[PDB]
């Protein structure tokens, strides 16, 4: 997938965690908003680069779902032979099949929320465990609507607003405000929401999708370059899957390289810094962004530990492997520090 | 254009009041709503059938329009603003709304509540006055205010609160139709939707492997007067001048190829037959005050036994009554 970047550092952090007792610097979790249906779990999905999230027009995501990706060791390792999935409500079954996952999502979201077109705020929590994956938490939630649906109660759009709201309010998160090219950008309900939570836009990345679909005489020119409204973070133009693709078994590889192509061929001047993997470099930056912010907490916790160790130091060479590994972990926070992405 | 068909209808009508001597009644105006960019303004003009509104992509309607069809007695427009000056060209018409607008909202997005009012006057339309309104949006740019989404829905709330109104509720069909906004509002002030008619615009741009079948099958949002489909012209046609007879004419084609099986319940044409329908009954609902209102001059007439005026009018208000009559039994094509 398109986030491995962090994996060395992230590696150099659990070293630190291991020896500390306690895993003290969480990434924020990376969670989806917008209008229902414009490409949000698409997205979600892109940065794992496996094919696990039911899509598709109409209401599909009806019930948050809690992906929390695992980095998995050389020790506890097993292609997609390499990486598998838990569910919290099947306990220890264990699925190597991803088709399997996105039909076991479905299934989860048809016995709380019906098979017609509920929604329910409880999570389904999966972990994705892969030794391509970074530990972080992504978030995928259902669109915001306007009228009721099916099974859906009168205040539907309320207790979709509302619980996207619980999610994004958390100050550890990152949002992905999205929005479809083929619509106005100031019709953008994720950027309305964002800013409720985060007005100064310090943890906001904006997402345009459906480039492809935008009306010919038109263009995202002037949205994708902050001249429409800007947004500091960044605002980034991605081509996932059409309904036709995933229909036709499109793979991840041929949509990212269409995606690739399409940017070359319409949008040139801007086409480095949009696409599916510049949307996941950002967000790599924002995430090594948090852990800088957070080594000086690692290292005071270190050195609460190394002082203790050192007491009992007057069971005595408990103290000394411990104190030996403390002084490896403060040398690892200095190289974690001074690493660059490149 | 495609709304002629009243035209000999609300002409025998006018007869009948002028025998009574009473005032015409206001057809009810055509308010067009929904979300920026939904297509209301390309709706709008079609049931003109000449391009005489400003049009495209981000926000372009940023005044409300009220534009008044004037049924010419044996085509041209006027502007409340520009007095006297009579236009013949409906490029400059809508070239001059463009002004106007800048004149009041300002040059970088802002909206005003001050309508234009626009009458445009014609042997081939009814009299009937068409309401074009901004769009509902949700970010605020260039200088529009914190609460430009509350003042936009207000502003639409003003126009379609009023019950002598017949909402067109536009949805473009590249978003799904549980976001219509426009439903959203009309089900507000018209909850049974007693004068609520759905338009999907931008059937032409559905993502591929994807269609509007359930939507205008009333499988989705059932919607009772009718969800209609059509095909307006994009921002490409717009910038080349495609006419309005090549852009009917590919609607056309469009809903023969990809909607075979409710192409004759769709397009533009049936849009406009649809709305014709619903002014009928508009109109038969005015007739029974009006019956009684013949019955009083007759009796009043006939009690008179300045004779030759009142043997005309007894026989003047028997032809109302005979004309009322055919109002009530005409069908509309
Ligand atoms: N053509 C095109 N279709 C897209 C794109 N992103 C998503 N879609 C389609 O949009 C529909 C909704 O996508 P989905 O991810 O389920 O939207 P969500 O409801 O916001 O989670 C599906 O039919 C997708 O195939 C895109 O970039 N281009
Ligand atoms: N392809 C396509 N484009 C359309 C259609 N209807 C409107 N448009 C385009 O949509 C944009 C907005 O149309 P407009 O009538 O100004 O929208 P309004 O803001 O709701 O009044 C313009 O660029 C039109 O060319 C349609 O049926 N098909
Ligand atoms: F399936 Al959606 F917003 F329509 F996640
Ligand atoms: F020009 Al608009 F809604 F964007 F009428
Ligand atoms: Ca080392
Ligand atoms: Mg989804
Ligand atoms: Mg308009
Ligand atoms: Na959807
Ligand atoms: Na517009």
């Amino acid at each position: 997938g398109p986030m491995e970047a962090l994996i060395p550092v992230i590696n150099k952090l659990q070293d630190v965690f291991n020896t500390v007792g306690a895993d003290i610097i969480q990434l924020p979790q990376i969670v989806v908003v917008g209008t229902q249906s414009s490409g949000k779990s698409s997205v979600l999905e892109s940065l794992v680069g496996r094919d696990l999230l039911p899509r598709g027009t109409g209401i599909v995501t009806r019930r948050p779902l809690i992906l929390q990706l695992v980095h998995v060791s050389q020790e506890d390792k097993r292609v997609e032979a390499e990486e598998w999935g838990k569910f919290l409500h099947t306990k220890n079954k264990l699925y190597t099949d991803f088709d399997e996952i996105r039909q076991e999502i479905e299934n989860e979201t048809e016995r709380i929320s019906g098979n017609n077109k509920g929604v329910s705020p409880e999570p389904i929590h999966l972990k994705i465990f892969s030794p391509n994956v970074v530990n972080l938490t992504l978030v995928d939630l259902p669109g915001m609507t306007k009228v009721p649906v099916g099974d859906q109660p009168k205040d539907i759009e309320l207790q979709i607003r509302e619980l996207i709201l619980r999610f994004i309010s958390n100050p550890n998160s990152i949002i992905l405000a999205v929005t479809a090219a083929n619509t106005d950008m100031a019709t953008s309900e994720a950027l309305k929401i964002s800013r409720e939570v985060d007005p100064d836009g310090r943890r906001t990345l904006a997402v345009i999708t459906k480039l492809d679909l935008m009306d010919a005489g038109t263009d995202a020119m002037d949205v994708l370059m902050g001249r429409v409204i800007p947004v500091k973070l960044g605002i980034i133009g991605v081509v996932n899957r059409s309904q036709l693709d995933i229909n036709n078994k499109k793979s991840v590889t041929d949509s990212i390289r269409d995606e690739y192509a399409f940017l070359q061929k319409k949008y040139p001047s801007l086409a480095n810094r949009n696409g599916t993997k510049y949307l996941a470099r950002t967000l790599n930056r924002l995430l090594m962004h948090h852990i800088r912010d957070c080594l000086p907490e690692l290292k005071t916790r270190i050195n609460v530990l190394a002082a203790q160790y050192q007491s009992l130091l007057n069971r005595r060479k408990e103290a000394a492997d411990m104190l030996k590994a403390l002084q490896g972990a403060s040398q690892i926070i200095a190289e974690i520090r001074e690493t660059h992405l490149w």
